[PDB]
């Protein structure tokens, strides 16, 4: 059988575990992949979707029709709607809940 | 997120930088305003 020139590969019929000298490690199979790269990258992935974390501290969910994204600045996001660090719920239509409340009660 | 948090507490209360979504779906914004409460004052 062939041998990889430089890689400690622990392998089964269709399940593979690969560790490379440069930090990167990866679990693979014909429909899933869980790789942890050297540069703080986590990219847990699947055919139906994926979840990843960037070195910049980002957290995202590849809903493929949605996104549970969290930006480095702490601004929660979901399909455009934002929740600022201060808890202001800025809906995708631009309406701020406190602003709309202020016009009421006038 | 180091500048944010997609936190989910054991009691099922979704949270994001203080803003909460209760188990019953009440969107309690960080400023304390409840969407249903603000809606009730409107339409009066």
């Amino acid at each position: 059988k062939a041998i990889h020139p430089d890689n400690v590969v622990l392998e089964n019929d269709k399940a593979i575990i690969t560790l490379k000298p440069d930090g990167d490690t990866s679990l693979q199979n014909p429909k899933v992949t869980v790789e942890a790269l050297a540069d703080g990258n986590v990219k847990i992935s699947n055919g139906t979707g994926e979840f990843t974390m960037s070195p910049s501290g980002e957290i995202k969910g590849g809903n493929r029709g949605g996104s549970f994204t969290l930006q480095p600045s702490g601004q929660l996001m979901c399909n455009g709607a934002r929740i600022t660090t201060s808890g202001r719920i800025i809906t995708a239509n631009g309406v701020d809940m406190d602003d709309f409340y202020q016009k009421y009660m006038s």
